[PDB]
């Protein structure tokens, strides 16, 4: 079944700036994050449907998560993709989505929502332990886009 899961966040940063950021991950990911080695596309032109292949190293051991792209929404500031196999997959669940979504914040800056739908595989509930993994996956990643942009602001 469906179990979600919302956290409001804020940023200094435009949403606009972000948004583009969020758009480029790929190139962005690799660069910041250490464990992060490489983002491949396996099939699909980048935009929703498709689906991607991220090289990480865990524990000093290379290792595979698969991202599908679901969602872009320009408009609204929109970014969402899920996490469909690979080691940032919990075996109970059949796929974790992380949407992420921005308004105009005060005084130039951002407020957001980041957003965690889990698909379990029964009526099994995503547990405590796998949901703080989850919130730090989806939130990290967002503060890592946010600090490449605060370091790179004419960048985006
Ligand atoms: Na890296």
């Amino acid at each position: 079944g469906v179990f979600t899961f919302e956290d409001e966040i804020t940023s200094t940063v435009p949403p606009a700036k972000l948004y583009n950021a969020m758009k480029d991950a790929d190139s962005i990911t690799p660069k910041i994050i250490d464990d992060v080695k490489s983002v491949e596309i396996v099939e699909g032109n980048g935009g929703p449907g498709t689906i991607k292949k991220l090289t990480i190293v865990e524990d000093g051991e290379t290792k595979f998560i698969l991202h599908k792209v679901e969602s872009i929404d320009e408009a609204n500031y929109a970014y969402n993709y899920s996490v469909v196999g690979g080691v940032a997959l919990p075996p109970t669940a059949e796929k974790i989505t992380f949407e992420t979504k921005l308004v105009e914040g005060p005084n130039g800056g951002s407020i957001g929502k980041l957003t965690l739908k889990y698909h379990t595989k029964g009526d099994a509930k995503p547990d405590e332990e796998e949901l703080k993994k989850g919130k730090a996956k989806g939130e990290g990643l967002f503060r890592a886009i946010e600090g490449y942009v605060l370091a790179n602001p004419t960048q985006y």
